[PDB]
Formats: C-alpha cells, sequence, structure tokens
C-alpha cells in the first residue's frame, strides 16, 4: 500500500502495536559473540543492545578492538550510517578513535547528557574554549572551535588533533535538544529541519567516511533519524515514490543492528516524518 494511506488506516484501526510486533518476529538474528565476551562488559552500557558480529565497527588497536557499534550500508539509496550506544567514562576515547579512523564529518547526538534525572550519557566534547580534552588511552585531544544555539538544536565545530602524527580535522557535532523524556514529538517538523541541516552541511556525502549517530543505546531515536532519511532519499531517486515501503526498508536496515525503533509510538512517528518531509522536498 501507499504510505499516508496506509498510516490513517492504522490509526483507524488502531493497530500500531500489532504491525509493530510483525517487524520485531520477522526481524533478522545473527550472532553478537565479540559484545559478549567477558573483557567487554564495561564497553556496553546495556545488556539486551549488542552490534551484531558481521557489522560491527573494528577498532584499529591489537590489544582490543571492540565498540558497541554498527555500520548500516543502504545499497539503493547509496548511504551509508555509525549507530552507537553514548558514550561510556570507559569509552570516550575509543569513541573519537572510531571518528578518526573511519573519517567522519559529522556526529549527531539525538538525546541530552541527563534525562529523566540519570545520566545517558558522558559529557564527551568540550564546553568551553579554553579548555580542551586529552584522550591519553588513544592520543587524541579535542577542542571547541564554535557553538550556535537554536531553540531545537545546537550546532559546534570542533577540532580532533591526532597527537601521535599532528594531523588534524575539523568535525561537526549535530546536537537535537528537544526530544521529550518520555514519547515522541508531537510534530515531526523541527525533526525534519534538524535532518535538512545535517543534510546541507556534508556531513551525510559520499566524499566523507559515514556520519556517526548515537542516543543512549543507539536503536530507538538514532533508528528513526536513519530511516527517515533513506526513505525519503529513495522517493528521490525512484520513478514512482509511492512504491517506497517503509516496514521493508526498516527490516533491512536492522540486518546490520538489532532492535531499531524501539516502541509503535517510534513507528508511527517516522511514518508522519517521512509524509511530511515528502511534501517539503518538492518541489
Ligand atoms: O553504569 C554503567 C557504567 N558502566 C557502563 C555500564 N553501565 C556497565 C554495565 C555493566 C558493568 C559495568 C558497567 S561500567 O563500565 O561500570
Amino acid at each position: 500500500m501507499e504510505m499516508e494511506k496506509e498510516f490513517e488506516q492504522i490509526d483507524k484501526s488502531g493497530s500500531w502495536a500489532a504491525i509493530y510486533q510483525d517487524i520485531r518476529h520477522e526481524a533478522s538474528d545473527f550472532p553478537s559473540r565479540v559484545a559478549k565476551l567477558p573483557k567487554n562488559k564495561n564497553r556496553n552500557r546495556y545488556r539486551d543492545v549488542s552490534p551484531f558480529d558481521h557489522s560491527r565497527i573494528k577498532l584499529h588497536q591489537e590489544d582490543n578492538d571492540y565498540i558497541n557499534a554498527s555500520l548500516i550500508k543502504m545499497e539503493e539509496a547509496q548511504r551509508s550510517y555509525i549507530l552507537t550506544q553514548g558514550p561510556l567514562p570507559n569509552t570516550v576515547g575509543h569513541f573519537w578513535e572510531m571518528v578518526w579512523e573511519q573519517k567522519s564529518r559529522g556526529v549527531v547526538m539525538l538525546n541530552r547528557v541527563m534525562e529523566k534525572g540519570s545520566l545517558k550519557c558522558a559529557q564527551y566534547w568540550p564546553q568551553k574554549e579554553e579548555k580542551e580534552m586529552i584522550f591519553e588511552d588513544t592520543n587524541l585531544k579535542l577542542t571547541l572551535i564554535s557553538e550556535d544555539i537554536k531553540s531545537y538544536y545546537t550546532v559546534r565545530q570542533l577540532e580532533l588533533e591526532n597527537l601521535t602524527t599532528q594531523e588534524t580535522r575539523e568535525i561537526l557535532h549535530f546536537h537535537y535538544t528537544t526530544w521529550p523524556d518520555f514519547g515522541v514529538p508531537e510534530s515531526p517538523a523541527s525533526f525534519l529541519n534538524f535532518l535538512f541541516k545535517v543534510r546541507e552541511s556534508g556531513s551525510l556525502s559520499p566524499e566523507h567516511g559515514p556520519v556517526v549517530v548515537h542516543c543512549s543505546a543507539g536503536i530507538g531515536r538514532s533508528g528513526t533519524f536513519c530511516l527517515a532519511d533513506t526513505c525519503l532519499l529513495l522517493m528521490d531517486k525512484r520513478k514512482d515514490p509511492s512504491s517506497v515501503d517503509i516496514k521493508k526498508v526498516l527490516l533491512e536496515m536492522r540486518k546490520f543492528r538489532m532492535g531499531l525503533i524501539q516502541t509503535a509510538d517510534q513507528l508511527r512517528f517516522s511514518y508522519l516524518a517521512v509524509i511530511e518531509g515528502a511534501k517539503f522536498i518538492m518541489g
């Protein structure tokens, strides 16, 4: 079926939970043996969210190459994304090592450091120009260059230096700051505006390594971001845009990381975002 009318048909019939459970039943199951090794316990935020072995990002290190991060490679859309958990106190150096080694231009953050009164990720970037951060375990230096605070999101320019070679690179930090503590946003308009700002920066384009996208677990909000982006790109590429099937795209993405889209409300919000986004694109 088309999307917008499949949408109204699920709303009127109140069957979002059943649609979402079908997706959960049909989703791929692949091994995640490296994630579960005892030496990696303090590298995982949640025991039930792990990268598959076949698609995990490897650190360029001989001691321990493990990080909780996955490469989502979308072949028809010609887009790639790295989806990862919010960094832990003992993995902030690994996180920036990955950004460096994979040649990413941008980092997309969809959570606040504290939500619901608990810590959802480490404070992994510097908050003041004159107070830079040094990660001694991976030999990197990180400096805040500029910050632009808007009503729904903040954009930061950061300098990452490999202290071993003295090479430097400019990294863009795109921080969506207004996702509610409970539920999903009422309108997709500010999320779409944010997606378009990431696109306009070049951070999603083939002349760079894959964008790094995270929330707390790196599957819910993060899944919503890449699902909406890929669906909108396919609608621009195909002769028949009504052929884009959001449930099929989501199952393709779940071949590369488990659990993408965590609730039926997140699934409905993804539909809404793609539907509204397709109208603004045209033309
Ligand atoms: O509260 C935490 C802090 N760490 C990351 C994660 N959650 C965890 C989970 C199991 C054992 C140890 C750890 S940790 O490394 O202390």
